[PDB]
């Protein structure tokens, strides 16, 4: 499923992402906008044997189990394909696990690159929240 900027804002908000670990709602819409394009079915295949999955692009070597990624941990207890459905629960759930440990949304390269220290309050402007 491919989200529209506000229904993704409203959905991420449904799921308690607004202000989770000190990052406002727009910080998330932004990472997801630049990582996948609100495309929950996106898949990228890095160098190292890992692959990135869904709307947020979570990495198979720390976070999920697709079983073809060595050096695999399974910190989210999730198959990487649960990350590609249309409901963002699994992805939100695995996003909180990530962000929680100790680096923050710095975990996401695209937020680092294109959202970090920018007026992110502008990816939620307009939306009923």
């Amino acid at each position: 499923k491919v989200f529209g900027r506000c229904e993704l804002a409203a959905a991420m908000k449904r799921h308690g992402l607004d202000n989770y670990r000190g990052y406002s709602l727009g910080n998330w819409v932004c990472a997801a906008k630049f990582e996948s394009n609100f495309n929950t079915q996106a898949t990228n295949r890095n160098t190292d044997g890992s692959t990135d999955y869904g709307i947020l692009q979570i990495n198979s070597r720390w976070w999920c189990n697709d079983g073809r990624t060595p050096g695999s941990r399974n910190l989210c207890n999730i198959p990487c394909s649960a990350l590609l459905s249309s409901d963002i629960t699994a992805s939100v759930n695995c996003a909180k696990k990530i962000v929680s440990d100790g680096n923050g949304m710095n975990a996401w390269v695209a937020w680092r690159n294109r959202c970090k220290g920018t007026d992110v309050q502008a990816w939620i402007r307009g939306c009923r929240l």
